[PDB]
């Protein structure tokens, strides 16, 4: 059946914001995941889990009698398509269990691990979600091998359809890097927001850079991707040591006893994959990644063996069976297990990427220091592989269950304890008229309360205005910030602040964090009434402020806007249209296609427009919080087109003087031309719609400004 | 961006039963159309329109100073679009405003129509739906130019993106048969369920058959897809010429000359497209179809000219401007005016398509008779455009306003008014154990309230067990209600019926319509009590049961499912995978994914099923509701294949001994394969989900139960 999206491949898709519908979600309306997970008997879960480690299934022979390491590779790779640029991927939605990466490559016989599962997944019911089932199972595997975890934390609410993320242009799984439609440019730059080397990999290929074998030239994209998923050199070392410590590789024979991919699979197979020719098709003649090795003489133990091989050895290039290059330690012993006969025993083996770790000069010294102090390993593991499968969790307010670290971690953005009493409504109404009284306007209220706010990105739960941030670097020199405007209406607010907690009884304090929340609120309510419009903005106090040494400058410049259509605001020139990118925020922001659409047209007439500019600005009476944008734009006396200096900014003219009336951009445009766009433009510019454009501006700022508030939730 | 559908173009689309999401709409969910409709001044909105008919922009200059003929051929393509077969397309969406059909090129100029309505809109606002004011602006155009129209309702609410409808395969617009996903097979068959003859285009080609000029061919495909939208031969006839005295096509230059469609065009277009080339683009120099032909000599009144001039001349064929087939009258003088020029006249001129209602044989009989009888024409062509515009509107109840005829017309499936008491919830306790006394089992009485019900299809509201038309012709004999069984099962329930009614006082009787759906809700209590929960059913009593003469017989054979997956049926072997075609039939019932799965697994363990196959039906107590189908499904200790008798039934046998279990269809096990229905199976084959099963499946009987009750809206 041919579909719009064939017929138009460029027009821009709204589908993905509305996504996560009541409709499609089996749980009742009322379902709160969080109270029905607070009273999982989790210690029985775990020891469920323990006892499965061991259990071994005919129809996926668990390798030494012992599951763990299967069930570490899938923790780790549920984990491990994160991305710092959008915060897309992760563990955190259960995301593995659907289209597409329930069938990537890298994700062969995943589908057997997650199946193994299903039994204690139908015993405990919704109390435990497959999103931390997959998490928990890692952490017992390692637990049931010896190795002492940082802690775990559940409420990762299972999602019901896969989410819309953009992982690459090829159209051939695993496309060597150079083709039409290449992630790689100039000296082997890896395009942004992508975090793997080939479609369908999680980071790296196991035998080296498209295929070639040169363990030092395998550190570049190692160290590149690991970057791009949050991980350091320390952290991406112990975890690579730490996982391989565990566990083996299925490479038994030829890849082309391996059949469709889950999705590609008949129905028959019941949602497997990867069914395989070769001898059982399974155990000792298992397929996977075709590569052959054992890394370890105890695969189901913690040990320290990986660096004693690594180190220990000197390593020559060979093929595994299916034809892959790996490694194999030259003159050695055969001192590694079969995972089936009792009676064979192998020479230790590594991957390329593996040798990584030795023959990188900055990873050698930390992989050394590793080998040298084990314990200092186990600490650096624990940490990595608590932060890995934890980091698109959100703040620690959503962290549940009894095995929560106690410790702080610079990299979860921390927000201290409120420890006094907070404003009630008569004081926050007091402070709005203060910061109205001040003098600081509505463009500079409602602009400074949005680039707080609008920091959050729903995919991974950073940013929001909890902590005001924004007054910390690097936030407060964004350029879309407006450092100098920002650092004024800052000290105004500051100063209000001082004013009103000296003049407390009883410890009440207002938050900076607060304020500047609550000022945009006041910017908002004082815009409504210079529209004759008395509305009162919705306002929860409870945030509190972060210190600059609470704060990682360089975790937080992921979070910079280089696009905000909603403040028409772009920092350079890319390859994908403004439109495309204001939809793209949207979706961070959580935002359907309705509220995207008021809270921009009420933006436009706020002077919320970066730098002032006038671009979007439908209205003789800024700073009047008015649908005159919807109704401006929708206007047929206005002939729209692009200027000669610039093809993305456009004049409107009166159709019959000629006399310019407007200008805009492709993000203000979009609204008059797109027609789903264009048909929501219509109800908010209509006759009957001021009131309405009021009530849901005023509702969608609100939910702006509580989208980090899980505090609340 | 490459995506799922990319990667795995055959694995079913479940985001078909997620559309209309209150994500997607800008009103909130109490906003109720009808409500707002009834409130409308619909005389001022129609004095508006009158106002706008000779109100002329210089951006598309109205031919003849009059838009009347444009505004008829937009509320024509409105309606247009409508295949029987599965209800989909016609005017009751308003869809012509979103992608594709905003941009077929039959559509070509329509989006100027649309916009020249946006200032009434936009005065009227929510008062008025986009699809009500399409219909309502043709009736107007036809009043304003001297033709009574036989009525108007309103109550289209609109939509707020695309409709997932199946336009066709081909690849490119306006291909001619033949082509690789050609629409036509054999003897010139057109594939259900469309109905046009090439993609993009509303019926038929106007220069005759793949483009070749030949009137008695082109009337067999004009007869096929008139028929495939409801219309028969007089109706066909009266709607061809009545809308071909109107107006004009537009034909003043090559083609070539005109620019993307809307979906194509640049921002700066700002929801408009074709732009043109030719001279100054539009007015004299229009082009929309190609073709150059003006029909009357009063092309902006009702006259009697369109026959006198098929009949009076002979016709020879020529080539307008853009170089399409058209025919021009022999020997003619130019007696046509032309649409800007008071200095120059025109010869008549036909379309090919015109001529077929002269050259074949059996429109001709009607079109003689309409020439030699106007008032005939004049009626059958307002009944006809009534139809034509309400015919996806679904039953009476849902008419709005003050214009809607009195008369109630066959095609409507009318119901009749209920003149008596309704039984009330004692009563409906002493039917329901009656019911259950009879000896009817759970099968039998669920099976039958399944079967009568099921038959609504949300497209265009037809169907649906108000009526009682299971007891009629064609209903009582369709396969899939296994008419001998169902026979069997109305006789009982007419002699409860008969006893009961004849024991009342006041006037009070249940219909047999109420008495069916109240003895499917008895046979589902019976079942939940048979597995021991204690479950009342909701019922909701005022069907009425209409006659065999209220049932037209022919329109409702395009309701007879050829497949229901709901009782795994599936009347013959078809292209299409039965699993498309349950997700189809859900779409049709109004179901999400969820509700489509509870309601299937519930009804295969209720004996639901066509001829008591055992296909799905995973329980060993059957006729209790439980949800066995789930846990057993899910169950890993199976394995499934396909037989070698038939590769779309499937055998599950135990994986330790080999023995057969249970057997199965596609149906079936799609919800074991597909990765979201498999995590909708998970939630309901859960331990903890045996009473939210139940309930969910209460809850979406109910539901369906009452789909056509348009009468409690
Ligand atoms: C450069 C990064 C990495 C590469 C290229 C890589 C590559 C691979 C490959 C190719 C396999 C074999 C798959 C198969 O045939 O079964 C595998 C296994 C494994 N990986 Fe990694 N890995 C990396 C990092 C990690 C990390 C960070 C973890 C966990 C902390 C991990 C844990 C494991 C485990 C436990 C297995 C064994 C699975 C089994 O016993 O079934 N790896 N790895
Ligand atoms: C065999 C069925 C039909 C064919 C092939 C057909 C074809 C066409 C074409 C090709 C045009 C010219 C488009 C343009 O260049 O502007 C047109 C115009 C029109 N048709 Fe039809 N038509 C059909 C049936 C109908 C019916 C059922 C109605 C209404 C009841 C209708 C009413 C109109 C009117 C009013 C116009 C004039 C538009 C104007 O003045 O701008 N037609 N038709
Ligand atoms: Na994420
Ligand atoms: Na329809
Ligand atoms: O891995
Ligand atoms: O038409």
């Amino acid at each position: 059946g041919t579909s719009n999206r064939d017929w138009w491949p460029n027009q821009l898709d709204l589908s993905i914001l509305h996504r996560h519908s009541s409709l499609s979600d089996p749980m009742g309306k009322d379902f709160n995941y969080a109270q029905a997970f607070e009273k999982l008997d989790l210690a029985a879960v775990k020891r469920d889990l323990h006892a499965l480690m061991t259990t071994s299934q005919d129809w996926w022979p668990a390798d030494f009698g012992h599951y763990g390491g299967l069930f570490i590779r899938m923790a780790w790779h549920s984990a491990g398509t994160y991305r710092t640029a959008d915060g897309r991927g992760g563990a955190g939605e259960g995301q593995q269990r659907f289209a597409p990466l329930n069938s990537w490559p890298d994700n062969a016989n995943l589908d057997k691990a997650r199946r193994l599962l299903w039994p204690i997944k139908q015993k405990y019911g919704r109390a435990i979600s497959w999103a931390d089932l997959l998490i928990l199972t890692g952490n017992v595997a390692l637990e049931s091998m010896g190795f002492k975890t940082f802690g775990f934390a559940g409420g990762r609410a299972d999602t019901w359809e896969p989410e819309d993320v953009y992982w690459g242009s090829e159209k051939i799984w695993l496309e060597l890097s150079g083709g039409p439609n290449s992630r790689y440019s100039g000296d082997r730059q890896l395009e942004n927001p992508l975090a793997a080397v080939q479609m369908g990999l999680i980071y790296v290929n196991p035998e080296g850079p498209d295929g070639n074998p040169d363990p030092v030239a395998a550190a570049r994209d190692i160290r590149d991707t690991f970057a791009r998923m949050a991980m350091n050199d320390e952290e991406t070392v112990a975890l690579i040591a730490g996982g391989h410590t565990f566990g083996k590789t299925h490479g038994a024979g030829p890849a082309s006893n391996v059949g469709a991919e889950p999705e590609a699979a008949g129905i028959e197979a019941q949602g497997l994959g990867w069914k395989s020719a070769y001898r059982t098709g399974k155990g000792a003649d298992a397929i996977t990644s075709g590569l052959e090795v054992t890394w370890t003489t105890t695969p189901t133990q913690w040990s320290h063996n990986f660096f004693e091989n690594l180190f220990g050895y000197e390593w020559e290039l060979t093929k595994s069976p299916a034809g892959a290059h790996q490694w194999v330690a030259k003159g050695a012993d055969a001192v590694i297990p079969d995972a089936f006969d009792p009676s064979k025993k192998h020479r230790p083996t590594m991957l390329t990427t593996d040798l990584s770790l030795r023959f990188d000069p900055a990873y050698e010294k930390i992989s050394r220091r590793f080998h040298e102090n084990p314990e200092q390993f186990a600490d650096a593991f624990a940490r990595a592989w608590f932060k890995l499968t934890h980091r698109d969790m959100g703040p620690r307010a959503r962290y549940l269950g009894p095995e929560v670290p106690a410790e702080v971690l610079l990299w979860q953005d921390p927000i201290p304890a409120v420890d006094h009493p907070l404003i009630d409504a008569a004081d926050a109404a007091e402070l709005k008229a203060k910061v109205l009284a001040s003098g600081l306007t509505v463009s500079q209220l409602v602009s400074t309360a949005w680039a707080a706010a609008s920091t959050f990105r729903g995919s991974d739960k950073r940013g929001g205005a909890n902590g005001a941030r924004i007054r910390l670097a690097p936030q407060k020199d964004w350029e879309a910030n407006q450092p100098e405007q920002l650092a004024a209406v800052l000290e105004t607010l500051e100063a209000i602040r001082t004013a009103f907690n000296g003049a407390q009884r009883g410890g009440k304090q207002v938050s900076l964090a607060d304020l500047i929340v609550l000022a945009g609120c006041a910017g908002v309510e004082q815009a409504a009434k210079n529209a004759g419009h008395a509305v009162t903005v919705p306002f929860a106090p409870g945030r509190a402020d972060a210190s600059q040494e609470q704060t990682d400058v360089e975790s937080m410049a992921v979070l910079e806007p280089v696009a905000d259509g909603f403040r028409n605001y772009l920092k350079g020139k890319y390859r994908v249209p403004a439109e495309v990118l204001l939809v793209d925020k949207a979706q961070l922001l959580t935002l359907s296609a309705p509220e995207m659409t008021v809270l921009l047209g009420g933006l436009r007439v706020l002077g919320a427009n970066v730098g002032q500019s006038r671009h979007g600005v439908f209205t003789a009476r800024e700073q009047a919080l008015t649908n005159d944008f919807f109704v401006n734009l929708l206007d047929m006396g206005t002939e729209w087109k692009p200027t000669a200096a610039d093809a993305d900014v456009f004049e409107g003219r009166d159709r019959a003087t000629g006399e310019l009336k407007w200008t805009g951009t492709r993000v203000d445009l979009v609204f008059g031309s797109h027609s789903q766009l264009r048909a929501l433009a219509e109800v908010y510019g209509s006759a009957d719609a001021q009131e309405k454009f009021v009530r849901d501006f005023v509702a969608v700022w609100n939910k702006v400004m509580n989208l980090d508030r899980f505090d609340l939730a």
